[PDB]
């Protein structure tokens, strides 16, 4: 599934990801922007062998189980595979778990790089929410 900005705006907020761990809705819909393009079902490997999954790009380093990544955790205990479904409450209970974890949503590379300190509302201006 392919999101539009709004409608995911307002699907990570009925999830509760709204200033979750003090990170606007702005924040975490324009993280999603640069990690999948709002796309459900982005998947995309990584140089050591991980992959990552869904809307927010969550790597199976640490994070959820492909079988195929090598001495990695499962801490969101779930299948990579669940990332992708259309449905995004597997996604969202995963990165809040992420965002937890110590360095905020620096975990997101393309977070620091792209969204960091920009007028992240500019995400939600006009939405419904
Ligand atoms: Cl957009
Ligand atoms: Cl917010
Ligand atoms: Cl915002
Ligand atoms: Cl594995
Ligand atoms: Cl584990
Ligand atoms: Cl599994
Ligand atoms: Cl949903
Ligand atoms: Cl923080
Ligand atoms: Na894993």
């Amino acid at each position: 599934k392919v999101f539009g900005r709004c409608e995911l705006a307002a699907a990570m907020k009925r999830h509760g990801l709204d200033n979750y761990r003090g990170y606007s809705l702005g924040n975490w819909v324009c993280a999603a922007k640069f990690e999948s393009n709002f796309n459900t079902q982005a998947t995309n490997r990584n140089t050591d062998g991980s992959t990552d999954y869904g809307i927010l790009q969550i790597n199976s380093r640490w994070w959820c189980n492909d079988g195929r990544t090598p001495g990695s955790r499962n801490l969101c205990n779930i299948p990579c595979s669940a990332l992708l479904s259309s449905d995004i409450t597997a996604s969202v209970n995963c990165a809040k778990k992420i965002v937890s974890d110590g360095n905020g949503m620096n975990a997101w590379v393309a977070w620091r790089n792209r969204c960091k300190g920009t007028d992240v509302q500019a995400w939600i201006r006009g939405c419904r929410l």
